[PDB]
């Protein structure tokens, strides 16, 4: 029993395949794998049009 999956940092969902973001450096369930999903700081930093 060691690191049995990472829980989303937005909805807190225990997933087996945590999506690691190479922009904000955070784990998020597949459902929130997208950037905007977890409100990626990078997306907010550059939001035009
Ligand atoms: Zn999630
Ligand atoms: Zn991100």
């Amino acid at each position: 029993m060691l690191d049995v999956g990472k829980h989303c940092a937005y909805c807190r969902q225990l997933d087996f395949l945590p999506f690691h973001c190479s922009f904000c450096n955070e784990d998020f369930c597949s459902n929130h794998r997208l950037k905007e999903d977890h409100h990626c700081r990078w997306l907010l930093e550059h939001e035009e049009v």
